[PDB]
């Protein structure tokens, strides 16, 4: 039982004694009788000591990124042995397109903490019009529809399919399945009431050039969010001030990596950019030259670096597929924020 | 205002086949206006006799008629028994997309659990599910039972109603590339993770057993594979199990949202001559009736499948599938038939 051991990170993570927070973790990742046997392997791989060496976050970038490990490492080897034997572990995958995926285990205490930070009224149910299966975004959804008073309802998404169709320039089936994605979810908000919708730009675009589920919306949804990095935010705006007048607006920025997701502040006429907040110190970002990997200045647009470290994971200095603008972290807390993230091409 | 002991005595009745009781006790379960859904107390008005003092027995219930129509639009609050507890987690699935859709129930965690228990009744580890997830119930059963074989549960991206839809439309092509696209995700768990269960659907094993590297791994790692639907070709399992997957063990899996629940074949081997199920009886309960006089057919003979759910949780009498069987007697003391070789009607 380490109870008490995890129970101290967490209090290092609230009071945001980061070093503390780190060096704990640190030994808990890197005990023998804690520990992960993944990162027990890769110890002796490492330049450095993560137990003499490692004393702040910023410490942290002496580790590279092993995302690449995460095809073929068995998913056992990524549970700390520290960890209860209720904890619950299951897979969740990002990548590849072409052959991969990434395999991660979370746990649902980790959702559950996550899911409490993000959430600090209307309630009911929420119909969440993204990938559930492998995608931990689906679980991470579940639990916050939990928290909102009503039931969890989804449609079939193979996102996958939709990513390797744009690959091949099919643009004919990304249109059809668009269309058939947008019937689901045009079924659900007509048949059952729906408070909450989780969707995308390309999803509710359509969704509003439909006017009797654009009358439903308007009775029904008090909140939309919108999720990717191909927001257009003077389009969620306009829809905001003209057409869902009743309807918060928000943005979710997903990190499987990290093994989370990012909020956005509310979106209003007054937003001139889409800022997003992480829970630190579990998860937090950094935005880099993509040549140097050091660290851009405030205001300035560079790559997005995200490092997940708690009782549950350890993925340090992950290099995302996005850019951001870096804005400074919420006061006393480690990380960055990001404005206005984008894919990379 | 709570109703453990009451929850308890049913499943109790369940457990010792006492399914008179277990009948009546459910009778007034679902229909008293302390712990009924709002859905069944609203209908208990239009029906023409009395749920609790004309319902005796498991075939009593044939006085009741299919409502499926009714789970479009029923507000899904209205299905939940108010006697149930406040830990119980109502989640729901779905049934029918695909022209026109979908009819929306609940379901419960406690309930898939026993269903489990029930189905489970040596090798342990991973299982990869290449089945649908989502709003279909037969992903959350997959989910519970590749928790009791000691291992994660790996699944993958598939969208049953873009398959249907593509098909109706009979867009070959599309179906071709969409089949390609589940199976390359099946060859890369397989490939990169020691997967020890497999549940899957012939269209997709009969692609991966064209990847000689993908066999390979399998004859190596399988020790179940799980076949669902309802185009099962018994001889050409019975070759793959024989000749191609020796060590691996091949079922098959019948599932209906309709009763919340999958039945669960016998092994199928070399002996085999039939595909045969076996239900979770008496919660779910199988009768096999003729096209036109919807009464019961003699064993042996093929008919219309009738599919019951009576639980602490939900009731769904005499639901009208969209398939046939050969029916088969029942376990002794079970209420219920068995099925055999399953088709889709059409």
């Amino acid at each position: 039982d380490y109870s008490l051991e995890i129970d101290a990170v967490m209090k290092a993570a609230q009071i945001n004694d980061t070093n503390n927070f780190v060096q704990a973790l640190m030994r808990w990742h890197f005990s023998k009788e804690t520990g992960s046997p993944f990162w027990l392997g890769m110890r002796e791989q490492l330049n450095f000591d993560p137990i003499k060496d490692v004393k702040t976050i910023n410490d942290l970038r002496q580790f590279s990124d092993i995302s690449h490990c995460l095809r073929q490492e068995p998913v056992a080897n990524l549970v700390p042995q520290g960890l209860p034997a209720d904890s619950h572990p299951q897979v969740y995958e990002s990548g590849g397109t072409t052959g991969a995926p990434k395999y991660v285990v979370a746990y649902d205490a980790w959702i559950e903490a996550l899911i409490s930070w993000r959430m600090s009224r209307p309630s009911g149910n929420t119909l969440a019009a993204i990938p559930t299966g492998p995608h931990i975004v689906g679980a991470i959804n579940k639990e916050r529809a939990l928290r909102l008073g009503g039931m969890f309802f989804s449609i079939d998404i193979d996102p996958r399919w939709v990513k390797r169709s744009l690959s091949e320039g099919d643009t004919a089936t990304v249109r059809k399945y668009t269309h058939h994605l947008v019937d689901q979810v045009q079924n659900t908000l007509m048949n059952q009431d729906i408070r909450f919708l989780v969707t995308t730009p390309p999803v509710l675009r359509e969704l509003l050039k439909r006017p009797e589920v654009v009358l439903q919306m308007k009775q029904s949804l008090a909140q939309i969010t919108l999720g990717g990095t191909e927001l257009n935010l003077d389009e969620i705006k306009f829809i905001a001030s003209e057409i869902l007048p009743d309807c918060e607006f928000s943005a979710s920025y997903g990190s499987t990596s990290a093994l989370g997701v990012s909020r956005s502040l509310l979106i209003t006429s007054e937003s001139q950019q889409v800022i997003y907040d992480s829970f630190s110190p579990f998860i937090t970002y950094d935005v880099v030259d993509s040549i140097t990997a050091q660290t851009v200045e405030y205001g300035e647009r560079g790559n997005v670096i995200v490092t997940h470290l708690s009782p549950w994971a350890f993925y340090p200095r992950v290099a995302e597929r996005d850019t951001a603008i870096r804005l400074p972290g919420v006061s006393g807390f480690a990380g960055d924020r990001l404005a206005d993230i984008e894919p990379l091409k």
